[PDB]
């Protein structure tokens, strides 16, 4: 039946914090309407930097409905993340990610 936005979510809260100029990975668990894990044309993910620019997000399909989202935050500050399943934000989206120089 494909992924269900309300049942799909980001794995953990590690995504809330990241380091500038380091390739960063966020894991998303896709679940159908029944809550079952899948098993990706229905999934969209974008990241906006603190100056309003789009950041390229790479999505790699993994086993049993996990999708790895990778991005490279070039500047410090408050990034915006949104992940849409069939045009609907998943649970917990859109959200903030704080990138530090650390």
């Amino acid at each position: 039946s494909g992924p269900c936005a309300k049942n799909s979510s980001i794995v953990g809260d590690s995504f809330k914090k990241a380091i500038r100029e380091r390739q960063t990975v966020i894991y998303v668990q896709l679940r159908d309407a029944c809550g079952d894990l899948l098993s990706t044309s229905d999934v969209q993910a974008f990241v906006i930097s603190p100056d309003g620019s789009t950041v390229e997000v790479t999505m790699t399909p993994r086993e049993n409905g996990i999708v790895a989202l990778s991005y490279y935050p070039s500047i410090e500050g408050s990034y915006t993340l949104n992940i849409l399943v069939k045009g609907t934000p998943i649970s917990g989206c859109p959200t903030t990610m704080d990138i530090r120089r650390g």
